């Protein structure tokens, strides 16, 4: 019902008598091209007198015959099918021979001056040979072929005989309209695309949309500007890549869950009856930024707990039984991950395992054309309620294994990381089809193809606030030296942030999700540093906070915007806090026992610690740390109601500590991921001596 509501023949219905002046563009799906007055409450009263009116599209008959059209007002319509005149400015009964299976492209211009009434009552109608007269059906209406090419039976542009808005990348949308603002809205299930008036529209909430006239896709993108705000688009495109500035594309990386390393099997030995030696650790994945930089290559980082998870457990070697002369294997499990803002659906994009700088230890394939469901934006492949996908995956014959040497082995154990490279081969698009109203795969659209485009002619902002992730998007932004690239709109720095990540101004301040602008620090790559601080010597400011409606944004830009409470890594990766931000962030502790801490920490901060170290004090000052090693400061869990539990017993043999005297003190420190330990020192020292923590709980035994 939603794509039928959105076929038929495409209207424009102007306020003066000369087509110069659109006020409503909108589709209807039968020959009643009527818009009644009621449905015009976004329009000023002056401006609901229709003067003149074109419709087009193209009509299909279910039988050949012989047919007459007539209008509602054939004194003021000329109508035309194909290139043929059928009514002028008077009443008629001549015939024209309609054959079925045929497309006929149909044009009707209306003028009439001074209107009396408000809106417009118009139908088209048809009589047959039968002489049984009827409005024209849906069946029978198709759009215009609104696209960049003509299809097969389908030309794109309309009869030159007739009258034409201007409208020079046919996407629909007047230039005009696409210069001067636009907005949509729906009354009665139907879209109205009307002029943006700022002292109608900006009180009722609406969006004012800008857009390229030369640009079918003012983002360089697969979805035409009339497509996003008139809903004619995949329903997996995300929200915000809707608006005809920001780029809808997919972005992918690899998300590793988990890791197991075993002992390869070899030639010279026999495998034994006994259950197989393997280490199992969680992993932590999360796609990266060097920076902003300009690269645009897709890559995550994984990194393995280096904290034990099985009681008596031990070195990774001696647990795999992995001696000097042999031969690693690893399995793991993944998803991918869609970041961006369009869908995949028929190729997953090749990705390198990749161990140290440069030595790939896998390539991770998926078969094309075979995939089990879309990988949708804001979402993964396989989909969370389903199992992911494992690197060598049970009963498949075809699976490479994944392998190291003996020093390898060594350097995977020193480091705990490694890296996912991702390429940017996404398959083919869902477009829209004019002919049908519907979405579908097209074999003859490729992301490939627009990618690089994309890349080109847009603004990249990268933010980290949902959730500390980076997030990308990129958001149409004009090229001084690029002809086509000037006829677009202009695009400001705080536009970009509401449009592209839903930054809301509710008391004149910018702010997401409750956390001003200001909350957040700005990174920019070197020509787009240089540029800005031109833009601010020529605004004579010296803050860009207090003047983001005021700095424009240029295709090539990189921007990168991070919350302030964190300390970040070379990859943006968010890895610590300071001191006293830590401090704070454990001060509300709900309970304390001899067993652990009860607290509320917030999930962000969370993020980036890595641990926690247990010590007794005397009432001399000699310390005693309970959990003395690097390797076992995961003490740390979150409970259903989201509320940190700091567990005393776990690395104490079960118990709750034993506190000797009740003047004695247990101190609790944090360690930030910064300042994690992931071996023993050089020495062989496995214990927390000068690891760097942070002192965040001291209580006396009485006070516990
Ligand atoms: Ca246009
Ligand atoms: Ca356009």
């Amino acid at each position: 019902e939603s794509e039928s509501s959105s076929q038929g023949l495409l209207g424009y219905y102007f306020s003066d008598l000369n087509f110069q002046a659109p006020m409503v563009v909108t589709s209807s799906t039968t020959g009643d091209l009527s818009i009644p007055s009621s449905e015009l409450e976004n329009i000023p009263s002056e401006n609901q007198y229709f003067q003149s009116a074109i419709w087009s599209g193209f009509i299909k008959v279910k039988k050949s015959d012989e047919y007459t059209f007539a209008t509602s007002a054939d004194n003021h319509v000329t109508m035309w099918v194909d290139d043929q005149e059928v009514i002028n400015k008077a009443s008629n009964s001549n015939k024209i021979r309609l054959e079925k299976g045929r497309l006929y492209q149909i044009k009707i211009q209306y003028q009439r001056e001074n209107p009396t009434e408000k809106g417009l009552d118009f139908k088209l109608y048809w009589t047959d040979s039968q002489n049984k007269k009827e409005v024209i059906s849906s069946d029978n209406l198709q759009l215009p072929e609104l696209k960049q090419k003509s299809s097969n039976s389908r030309k794109k542009r309309s009869t030159s005989a007739g009258p034409t808005v201007p409208d020079r990348d046919n996407d629909g949308i007047p230039d005009s309209l696409e210069v001067e603002g636009y907005t949509v809205d729906v009354k009665n299930k139907r879209t109205f695309l009307s002029p943006w008036i700022s002292n109608i529209h900006e009180k009722k909430g609406l969006t004012k949309y800008k857009s390229s006239p030369e640009k079918w896709s003012t983002a360089s993108d697969p979805y035409s500007d009339f497509e996003k705000v008139t809903g004619r688009i995949d329903k997996n495109v995300s929200p915000e890549a809707r608006h005809p500035l920001v780029a809808a594309y997919p972005i992918v990386h690899v998300d590793m869950e988990n890791i197991i390393l075993s002992k390869n099997e070899d030639q010279s030995t026999q495998n034994t009856d006994s259950q197989t030696r393997t280490i199992s650790k969680n992993t932590s994945t999360s796609r990266t930024h060097t920076s902003a930089g300009f690269s645009n290559s897709n890559s995550s980082t994984v990194a393995i707990d280096h904290s034990l998870s099985l009681a008596g457990e031990r070195t990774w070697a001696e647990t795999m039984g992995l001696n000097t002369a042999d031969t690693a294997r690893l399995n793991a499990n993944i998803r991918y991950v869609n970041t961006g803002t369009a869908p995949i659906y028929n190729v997953l994009p090749t990705t390198s395992l990749v161990l140290g700088k440069n030595q790939t230890l896998a390539t991770i394939k998926a078969k094309e054309n075979q995939l089990s469901q879309i990988l949708a934006p804001n979402n993964y492949y396989p989909s969370k309620n389903l199992a992911p996908i494992a690197l060598n995956a049970q009963d498949d014959f075809s699976s490479t294994p994944i392998t190291m040497n003996y020093n390898q082995f060594l350097e995977l154990e020193k480091t705990k990381q490694l890296r996912l490279d991702t390429d940017q081969v996404y398959g083919n698009i869902a477009t829209y089809n004019f002919e049908n109203g519907r979405v579908r795969v097209d074999t003859g659209s490729n992301w490939s193809e627009v990618l690089p485009q994309i890349q080109e002619t847009t603004a990249r902002i990268i933010f980290n606030g949902k959730d500390l992730n980076l997030v990308e998007r990129r958001i149409a932004a004009v090229n001084p030296s690029d002809p086509l690239e000037t006829t677009k709109p202009d695009m400001t720095l705080k536009e970009a942030l509401k449009i592209a990540f839903g930054f809301n101004e509710p008391n004149g301040n910018l702010q997401y999700q409750g956390k001003d602008i200001t909350e957040f620090d700005f990174n920019f790559d070197q020509q787009t540093s240089q540029n800005i601080k031109n833009q601010l010597a020529e605004l004579n400011a010296t803050n860009i906070y207090t003047v983001l409606d005021k700095i424009k944004l240029n295709a090539k830009m990189n921007i990168l915007i991070r919350d302030k409470r964190f300390h970040y890594d070379r990859n943006n990766i968010a890895v610590g806090a300071d001191e006293s931000v830590v401090k704070e962030a454990h001060r509300e502790v709900i309970n304390s026992s001899t067993e652990g801490l009860l607290l509320n920490i917030d999930k962000d901060i969370r993020k980036i610690l890595s641990g926690y170290i247990v010590e007794i004090e005397d009432t001399e000052g000699l310390k005693e740390v309970i959990n003395d090693r690097y390797d076992m400061l995961n003490i740390s869990s979150l409970r259903q109601d989201g509320k940190t539990f700091i567990d005393f017993k776990k690395y104490n043999d079960k118990l709750p500590l034993y506190i000797s005297n009740p003047n004695y003190k247990v101190n609790v420190y944090a360690v930030t991921k910064e300042n994690t330990i992931i071996n023993p020192s050089e020495n062989g020292d496995t214990s927390t001596n000068g690891i760097k923590k942070i002192l965040i709980f001291s209580k006396k035994g009485y006070e516990i």
